[PDB]
């Protein structure tokens, strides 16, 4: 059920992820398998590509008690407002936490879990998240933004989280 979280530089966070084309059994298995790698991880949102999966599918609890669970397929940006600086982090760069811009407001059309389609407008976290995850589905990760120091920077804190995981039992 829980998934491992792939970490950069590995390539299929690179990836353009494909559109999802059938919604069968093992997509919901999937999309069960990312809320639970999510919330082992405690994160909010979590895209296929961060597990391995090249498919443009996100999860998202905002919250964090499943009750509005979130399930992105496809997303298109359909409207953006505003641009405002962020303190970020991303499962996939574990450790390395910095600054980007991101739109203040936006909203995503996408298909739900079961392909039913429907729109979401976020602000704040959220605003920051769906624009977070389709960066995932586009192969961009939030260290792509910095400035070269910051990006070095970020990638030393990324080596001694992966030394120090590396040395447990
Ligand atoms: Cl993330
Ligand atoms: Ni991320």
């Amino acid at each position: 059920a829980i998934r491992k979280i792939l970490y950069l530089p590995d390539e299929r966070l690179r990836k353009i992820a494909k559109p999802v084309e059938t919604f069968d059994e093992s997509l919901q298995t999937l999309i069960n398998d990312m809320f639970d790698t999510m919330y082992d991880a405690r994160g909010v949102g979590l895209a296929a590509p961060q597990i391995g999966v090249s498919l443009r599918l996100s999860v998202i609890d905002i919250v964090g008690d499943k009750k509005e669970q979130i399930v992105i397929v496809n997303p298109e940006i359909v409207s953006s407002h505003g641009e405002k600086e962020f303190e970020e982090g991303c499962l996939s760069v574990p450790g390395a936490y910095d600054t980007v811009v991101r739109a203040e407001k936006v909203t995503v059309k996408a298909l739900d879990r079961f392909g039913k389609p429907f729109e979401i407008t976020g602000e704040g976290l959220l605003a920051e998240c769906l624009q977070h995850e389709i960066d995932h589905m586009n192969g961009k990760l939030f260290v792509d933004m910095l400035s070269p120091l910051k990006r070095m920077m970020a990638r030393r804190k990324l080596d001694k989280f992966k030394r120090l995981q590396a040395r447990k039992p």
